[PDB]
């Protein structure tokens, strides 16, 4: 799939939906990002980082109105240059869950609750991307 790509989404989300997206990090790289968009929006970004300041990081946030919030940080790092992945976003009432290779990662609370109006996925960086799929479970 050519990155970065946009998974359309015209049903929204909405609890037990389950996003799977699956590919490889590609050599040397630096970032990743996912994008659950709102119109102009970004009601969740989910972007690890190879090196800043020579650390590993998950930054996840929310932009309002070309404005990014608070950010929501993680060390944990499950993500290596060359090797593939599989992220999985669990769409829940309160929060999305985020798993990597079938391991649960972290947790990001809903900052904007209209899930009908998340009507894509972006899915950009560092990667080759093999698939990108959602079901409810
Ligand atoms: O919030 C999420 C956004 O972050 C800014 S960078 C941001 O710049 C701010 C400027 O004031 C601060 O410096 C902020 N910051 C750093 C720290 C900190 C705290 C502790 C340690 C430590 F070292 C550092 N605290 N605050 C930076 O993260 C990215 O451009 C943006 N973005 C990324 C992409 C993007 C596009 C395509 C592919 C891709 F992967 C990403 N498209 N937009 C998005 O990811």
């Amino acid at each position: 799939l050519t990155v970065p790509y946009d998974l359309p989404l015209p049903g929204g989300v909405m609890p037990r939906m389950l996003i799977t997206i699956m590919g490889t990090v590609k050599p040397n790289a630096n970032r990743i990002a996912l994008d659950f968009r709102r119109g102009n929006d970004v009601a969740f970004h989910f972007n690890p980082r190879f090196n800043e300041n020579n650390r590993r990081v998950i930054v996840c946030n929310t932009k309002q109105d070309n404005n990014w919030g608070k950010e929501e940080r993680q060390s944990a790092f499950p993500f290596e240059s060359g090797k593939p992945f599989k992220i999985q976003v669990l769409v829940e009432a309160d929060h999305f869950k985020v798993a990597v290779n079938d391991a649960h990662l972290l947790q990001y609370n809903h900052r904007m609750k209209n899930l009908r109006e998340i009507s894509q996925l972006g899915i950009s960086g560092d990667i080759t991307l093999t698939s990108a799929n959602h079901a409810m479970i």
